[PDB]
């Protein structure tokens, strides 16, 4: 299966956090990285004074079950960051979100795939399009056709 994972960081030098996360992602069992998008800069969306975020997407080949992949991405977040309660509302060292798990639809307490809001997030869609321009969502919509609406500015590189 190919899983598409969103990576975001806006704390403790985001490029360091993202490159460190890539190394950890490459160490997930029964899996390996196929490709990684360019790195995109996303200004804060709103009034809060937070650092710019670095956003990217990774295509990971894996024979793990979706829940097993999530185990590993959560583990990486917990191990790499100086994890804080306050990261839920402020700057955050690392966020690894499973955007897509192959063509599968998962609706469970722990795990919802496709990511519930990704179709509203240019900082997810644009890096995904860079690595998977031919992608079609489980609901049959083409990624290219979503972006061709021009509803999402193509983000600047990091
Ligand atoms: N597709 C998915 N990828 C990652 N976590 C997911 C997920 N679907 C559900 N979750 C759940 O989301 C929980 C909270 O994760 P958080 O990273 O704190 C949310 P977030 O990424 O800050 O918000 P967002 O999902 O709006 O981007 C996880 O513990 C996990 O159980
Ligand atoms: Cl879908
Ligand atoms: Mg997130
Ligand atoms: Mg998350």
């Amino acid at each position: 299966t190919v899983a598409y994972i969103a990576i975001g960081s806006n704390l403790a030098s985001p490029l360091e956090q993202v490159n460190a996360a890539l190394k950890a992602l490459g160490d997930i069992p029964e899996s390996h990285i196929l490709t990684v998008s360019s790195f995109y800069r996303t200004p804060p969306l709103g009034p809060q004074d937070q650092p710019d975020a670095l956003n990217a997407a990774v295509a990971l080949e894996t024979s793990l079950a979706p829940e097993e992949l999530l185990n590993h991405t959560q583990r990486i977040e917990l191990q790499q960051g100086r994890v804080r309660k306050a990261e839920r509302w402020g700057p955050r060292t690392l966020d690894l979100d499973i955007m897509l798990f192959g063509n599968e639809v998962i609706n469970t307490e722990r795990l919802t795939v496709p990511h519930y809001d990704m179709k509203n997030r240019g900082f997810m869609l644009w890096p995904l399009f860079e690595i998977a321009p031919e992608l079609v969502f489980p609901d049959g919509e083409m990624l290219r056709q979503i972006l061709h609406t021009r509803a999402f500015d193509k983000l600047n590189k990091w």
